[PDB]
């Protein structure tokens, strides 16, 4: 009970490219000539996200020496990180000819294995990052400057300047979006572009060196990055996040000129972006933010005795739930008693939360028991004259259908519970054709992204058949699913509809 | 009981190459004019894994702030690295010539001592390693600029760019399988091929110098890394693991070319693949996963008390068995009383598990005995009004019988428990001839790669003579043997049959 | 008694390289011319060798986490490492002339101190060394490359590669023969041969130079390896250990050219290899390995009362004896009896080990005394109704006579006790004319190295004389003795018998 | 009572080289014509030893981790290092010419500061050093290669092997003697012979230059070094020890060519050796090696009350004495007695050791008294029905009187105890005329070393006068003196009589 309190749950993250969605182009003029071929074997994405929501101080303490608010790490660490992305196990390649003369579209590597980490809203605040700031590290510079006397007469007079400068393969470059949000971006600083790669200047032999190649480019990367939060001591709400494990999927070029054979890499190899979004909505009144771990008031009339409460005020003494955070109350340095589900509001013995004395049932002096400023028959239990309800975890994730990007806005379910698509040929906009939303456990919303342009919610096979969205008119095909209600979330950007929310227990 | 639980045991891996498996070509085009020679000597393989299941949380404390989940350690650390993989206790070689018009096979070193660790399915998740991804070190860069004031008039501006990087001779290069395995590949980087093992460049002397042929190539290299996965919290099932202690044996080559005599090295050497497999089958039901070390229920009746329990709810008074995970019980921090063996269910004092009131027979405070929310008559003992059971270690390993490749599947023992063996002079496939499944307690598997492609079973000795299996179509004749049933595994790939494992106790 | 139990004993090493044996040639080609001189003096070898029997986990306790094994610590470290070899307090030497035509045969130095620590058969395994593998330190390369823009126009593109890495004089190569053995060699890199230790390349000195002949290869160099065993964990036998303090004794060569005056090392200099070899039989049934610190049974009726019991099962109460293992018992944590002797089997108050409960006379709550789940009168002190017994440490150890190779098998002595010398003018084999085994409490094994070749027991002298041995064609007689039956050993390699061990007591 | 017993005293070291011992030749080849002149003024040799007999080990625990032996140190550490060697406090000199044809008899410097540590026997071992063996660093190379592309055309390809390793002025170089013997020399590596403080190659100027004459040479040096020595757990007997604390005097030289004026030094310097020899001899009986404190066995009776016992066997109460180790017992933790003076027996209460059990009277549970399995009237004391006696402290040392070389041998004295010298105008032998053995407390041995050769008591003034040697025939004269019997000890080490050893109390 002395302890800072959490919710710590990993966010499993997978997501694999087919080789649908790999095939690139062979060549940048010769694209048509030289075919389509995949440029990532086997690739799939794990990163195993620790994202916990927590607090920054205790409660009920004078001498307020940290600053209260509330902190939200999303965040990879040391004992979390996942497999990791790969594209390639290998560098794998093939040689092209004209139909610049020569092409490798060597298996893609990534230029950054970007994150962004959005928050529509400003009901909270961004405090700090793992990175602190843009690390910057201690130059240092040299100036040498000399004669010679020499006698054969020889004066001569040299000056050189020194610079030295800690690089990185895969440095950090911390971009902050917001108030409320901040994307980190690993570009290539060390062997950057398909230039950069190259082995020689002035025979035919495979020109992309695999040592400067790193592992962490096409065999494996994982993530690691802290973002913490904050916001108001009283803040209550519901912000949606965008947790996004993304990456920069391309293909190495480098060809040759008619000249000396010199292999110059392209600067506009086109970097195809491949994401997977995580989402998870927030509710500011958790009972993570208590500070004090609950403790119960024990009922010693029947077996499951637990106190059972709603918000009109009235006690029954009722059966016990684990995730139930009306059936224990936390305990204050007040001396009062607060329920474990909300300490906006307390228990009040005489009501909106005070500085009141007759609150107060303290434990007995000695052994476990409560004393007064609980006599009851077992036919009744009322108030008259210890165990932990572990809210402290969350539910179950909810993936989302689509894609993420644009404004969003939550939309509210029609009292005839009726999902309306006003698309056609061509997707509009949706809201809440009529679907009904009860029995169905299983949602299939093949999908992907529209021909006529950008990442839509194309369709959604409703079986139970609702075939709500267009087919015929589709690009590379990302397909989800989602096994199973309270209400309906939306992520249409301007006039596309592309994410999609199903909030249940 | 306030440490973390764990299963920890040494996996033995024993394999050795024999001449007949060694046995390579001693040249590149002149393989039949130069004969054939043994390249390893004395080539045994020990490399002692240090495998061990477990979790990384404890069990009913609120305030969760490291993720719930299973975490399965596949690894080699400090107190653990067996003798090490083998070649050749030195560098023997044997000079031949033209009938490059040089060779010199010397005695086989490795490119790499690769790593798979593989799991089939998606009950589990992998969550980080030991190398921790793959290790970038920070580099630096030198730029230096100067111009001379020379009176004799001499006036040169120079500039010249440094870069400095820390390589290793046995780097670690980790590649990621999926969200369930990866794979650890220590390719050479520092003296590298044959042709970075080149000591000059333009007499006839033995041009493959020792002193960069490391003692970490050809002598002994002992592995060092770690896995470890992530599941659900409430996850049931069962993964066939693949733990590889794998090399990549390889004649050394060097030639001379009719120019100067250079000693070019052969990149397309060829690097044969012999490997030594291990798999262990997990119950992600097993007592590891509990949290709290068990304690029994003691009886003062007879001798031998503790309670052994079946499924069906009823309690009987009988012996006492170290493994039997159903004598003894967990203590929770609800007060509780949750069974050693299945702590996914709980007693009941009322069935399923919920947070009831009357589960419980607390302790005497005070001295060691057990009071009420054992009163019974010597000639019951059932119910009316401490000891460890250590599950926590696992059993006998079953060695595997041929190689494991291609899918994976868990054939069901037919109600005859004959085995069946669909193969003739060209093995096609196999399943549960008619072979009896008793009397026999040692199998004698002797196989190895058939003459027609691939590694297979190639024939199943059953002596009692069962000789299901030809042998006049054999190649490399790896042979096993398992000595001693519950049922029968098997690991064919496409068409072609290799694998069996025989669960047994 | 919550400490790990060990069985710690130095293993005293003496051996003195007598002018006899470390006479070599004086020359190359002109051994003969030469003559012949010693070059080592004073040459003894004293290295303290820290041989300890121990394990690698407690005893009792749930929640294993290092994996259950017998770990055999054969090793030198801080604390011991004895005076050292050595060959010559100083660089001795003498010049020679044509009868190369120079020779400088200086005061030998040694190529490596090999050790080699070998197990025969597969008991048990070997888990891991100190030199933790082969050690691999991180290299480092650099890269410079630039242009100048010179006006007098000079423009030269210079680009150089560097290479570091930590080089030692005497470094480690670490060998693993088996599953159970491993070797260290200390080749010579740094100053490697008589090559290397040349001063000038193009007047008659002294052309060795004492500052690059090290004081660690002439005056004293100390052992410091460990090597540390497995096996199972109810592992039981027997294996013949082979500790070797062994060097590589060699006279400096050097030589001059008939050209410039150009002094040439020797690669093929003759480099004579002397030993001293330990043996100590281990059985893996000891009290070492149980994990808990015997504690005794006090009896109060007579003066020497401690249960010396055999293996029938009856309890006689008789004198204490300090190495006499059945005479104090361990305390488990299943809370029975245990004998100190044997905690494969165990106390059974009903027999084999079972978690039986009547096994229990637990201790007083509160004073120390004996309780029931002992009372006897003094006529008899039978069951009716704390002190140790060191067995943790080793007896004294008996030296080998003659040598130790070739394969080993433990003879078994006749009915009549007999030694038999089946060899005549050429030794071909012995076992168990015939000897007498008693009346003799010193050995006398005159022997050395047969004329006919290998090295063998030619001689066997057994004083009361029974000469069991020729003496005219025996080469340098390393002769050694040994004081005082069980058994006999023998260590035959293919047709010529070396070696010999008597265990007593 | 929980702490390592030793026994800790200095050993006081001094001897001061008096200018007739100092004068040595001016010159090579003049040293008739350059004179005799001293060349170290006030040098006096100060080296307070810290030699400590000590054990590595506690006595009555089960678990023996470190072996059990004896470990003798005869050592210099950071507390005590006395004022250090000295030959003069300035490098005097005085320039000679020819009557090279220059000198400079600079005062003198030491090559070593050579340390001999020797046991005659082989009742003990050695077990390890302070320098742990001979200390070698890591070293490291460089290799740069790099080709120049000019256009003014030019290409160079050059190559260039570098070598770093850390020198020392005075390095340390460790040579051991035997299993119970090492030797230090601190040759010089730095700076080492009058040809390397050389300052300039090609005006009359002093040309040896006093920088890179490091105060460490001239001014002060003090000894840095330990032994740790090693034996059997049960030895027994005496060895006499030689502590040296040795240098090696010189005068640097240096001289002039007849080409430039070249300044070459000598490398056939003479090095005068002097010492001065330390020797204690040891009995392994000592107590303090029993591993427990000594606690006594309280009389009430008397004033003087402590038991002093003999090897009757009889007890007798009788005064207490501080070093008489008969008057106060070990306690083991057997529970028995064990006297202070004789842990190789014990008491016994029936003896020979063994493991009995009425060996004890334990001390009273609660306050201090003892009990049994002391009642006796006043006038007798005798058994029937705590402090220390430090004796872990030695006695005062006896110095040596002559030197100590060759082999040593224990004279038994005569029955008259007549010392009987059996020399004449040239030493032969000595032996136990006819000399008194009593009546004189200080012996005046005025000695040297004799002019027919070597070093010898070549006279022995007993002063009541029994002179017994000659005085016509010596060489420099280094006299001693002995203040005060119980045996004689001598050191003739073939045919000349040069130690003696007089113990006494």
């Amino acid at each position: 009970t002395n302890t800072l309190p959490h919710v710590a749950f990993y966010i499993s993250v997978n997501r694999a490219i087919s080789d649908e969605e790999c095939t690139f182009n062979n060549s940048w003029l010769w694209k048509n000539e030289k075919g389509s071929r995949p440029f990532c074997k086997d690739a799939n994405i794990s990163l195993i996200y620790r994202v916990n929501l927590e607090r920054s101080l205790q409660a009920g303490i004078v001498g307020s020496a940290t600053p209260d608010a509330k902190i939200v790490r999303i965040s990879l660490d040391d004992d979390s990180t996942g497999a990791g992305i790969h594209l390639n196990d290998q560098l794998g390649y093939r040689q092209f000819g004209a139909s610049y003369f020569r092409e490798w579209s060597t298996d893609a590597i990534a230029q950054d294995y970007r994150f962004v980490f959005n928050a529509s809203n400003n009901k909270a605040q961004i405090l700090k990052t793992f990175p602190v700031d843009n690390i910057n590290e201690k130059f240092e510079r040299k100036e040498v400057s000399g004669f010679e006397l020499g006698v054969t007469a020889r004066a001569s007079y040299t000056q050189s300047r020194w610079l030295t400068y800690n690089t990185q393969d895969y440095r950090i470059e911390r971009n902050a979006k917001n108030a409320q949000a901040v994307s980190f971006t690993w570009n290539r600083q060390q062997y950057a572009t398909a230039e950069s790669l190259l082995n020689r200047s002035t025979v035919n032999t495979y020109p992309v060196d695999v040592n400067r190649i790193s592992p962490l480019s096409y065999a494996s990367f994982v993530p690691k990055m802290d973002v913490i939060y904050k916001a108001s001591a009283t803040e209550t709400g519901s912000t949606d996040f965008i947790i996004d494990s993304s990456v920069n999927i391309r293909p190495i070029y480098n060809g040759a000129y008619k000249h000396h054979q010199f292999y110059h890499g392209f600067e506009d190899t086109p970097r195809r972006r491949i994401t997977k979004s995580a989402s998870f909505t927030v509710d500011w009144d958790h009972p993570v933010f208590t500070g004090g771990r609950p403790v119960n008031l024990q009922l010693a009339s029947f077996n499951n005795r637990c106190i059972q409460v709603d918000a009109q005020g009235r006690l029954a003494a009722n059966t016990c739930d684990s995730q139930q955070s009306a059936q224990s109350f936390i305990y204050d340095q007040l001396g009062r008693y607060v329920s474990a589900s909300n300490t906006k509001l307390c228990l009040d013995g005489e009501q909106p939360c005070n500085q009141n004395l007759t609150q107060r049932w303290e434990w007995r002096k000695g052994t476990d028991e409560l004393t007064n400023v609980l006599g009851h028959d077992k036919q009744t239990g009322e108030l008259g004259l210890t165990a932990y309800t572990d809210v402290f975890n969350a539910q179950e994730s909810s993936p989302i259908l689509g894609y993420t990007q644009g404004k969003m806005n939550q939309q509210r379910v029609g009292q005839d519970h009726r999902l309306y698509v006003r698309a056609g040929a061509a997707i509009d906009a949706l809201g809440s054709s009529s679907v009904d939303l009860s029995g169905v456990k299983s949602i299939t919303a093949t999908s992907g992204d529209f021909q006529y342009g950008g990442q839509q919610l194309v369709a959604l096979t409703f079986t139970y058949q609702q075939t709500v969205g267009s087919k015929a008119y589709v690009t590379n095909a990302h397909e989800d699913r989602f096994d199973l209600i309270t209400q309906l979330k939306i992520w249409s950007d301007d006039w596309l509809v592309k994410g999609v929310q199903f909030d249940l227990n």
